């Protein structure tokens, strides 16, 4: 399948060359996957959703996205134009306020809420876990995203956007789950995003076109864009039967477009997700 006119981040993680403007992914789009979106909740009744994002849990007085990050990341994870896995099932889990802020215990309770709510959810393909969140290092936050990844759910989370090593930042340090970089449409690493050994991949990451609250639309940009294309990709990927939860994260590693980013600092792995997609 091929959506023209895509985001450049779609064009990108289906593409070996930067500067396309055509998603390619094979037509199953995630069929029978689903991607919890674990963030400032999701507009459910965006139409760029078609019914398949639905809020299953919220820690606040209520379960909109009265924010829109959560929207933003949910719709580049599955919507029809702006998402990865178009037909994946999405979840959202409000563990942000409408600030966009969260107590890690609120955080960490959302986190074993995905563990055990994977049991509720048909989700024969596997199931996704995207975490656009992050704050200081922390070792329950940590562990809770090992819990997560361990309990079979593949955790992308995203690096951070303060240009320094994620190991001081959690969940981005926890080895187990995928630690996602951003990168910019010409292949430099995402001015803000974070870096070091702990990251495993980079997706697009710079002005990143997805839903927003209201219905509407809007670019943004932050390694919490970068993760939605990670989580969506890994989504798309066990729908195909290529990878599993414990192993999508390095399959797409081992999968990437190899040594294509600039300004990746030594020590830092160069690796764009990319979908691998033959038309």
């Amino acid at each position: 399948a091929a959506q023209t006119n895509a985001p450049w981040g779609l064009a990108r993680i289906s593409s070996t060359s930067p500067g396309t403007s055509t998603y390619y992914y094979d037509e199953s789009a995630g069929q029978g996957s689903c991607v919890y979106v674990i963030d400032t909740g999701i507009e459910a009744s965006h139409p760029e959703f078609e019914g398949r994002a639905q809020m299953v849990k919220t820690y606040y007085y209520s379960s909109r996205d009265g924010n829109g990050h959560g929207t933003h990341c949910a719709g580049t994870v599955g919507s029809r134009t702006y998402g990865v896995a178009k037909k994946t099932q999405l979840f959202g889990v409000k563990v942000l306020d409408d600030n966009g802020s969260g107590q890690y215990s609120t955080i960490i309770a959302g986190m074993d809420f995905v563990a055990s709510d994977k049991n509720n959810r048909n989700c024969p393909k596997g199931v996704v876990a995207s975490l656009s969140l992050g704050g200081g290092y922390s070792s329950s936050v940590n562990s809770a995203a090992a819990r997560l990844q361990s309990s079979g759910v593949m955790v992308a989370v995203a690096a951070g956007n303060n240009n320094a090593d994620a190991r001081n930042y959690s969940p981005a340090s926890e080895p187990s789950v995928c630690t996602v970089g951003a990168s910019d449409r010409y292949d430099r690493r995402s001015s803000f995003s974070n870096y070091g050994s702990v990251l495993d991949i980079f997706g697009p990451g710079t002005s990143i076109l997805s839903t927003w609250i209201g219905g509407s639309t809007r670019s943004i940009s932050g390694t919490s864009m970068a993760t939605p294309h990670v989580a969506g990709l890994a989504a798309y990927l066990m729908t195909l039967g290529k990878t599993t939860a414990a192993s999508a994260c390095r399959y797409i590693a081992d999968t990437a477009n190899k040594g294509d980013l600039s300004n990746i600092p030594f020590g830092t792995v160069n690796l764009l997700a990319y979908n691998n997609y033959q038309a």
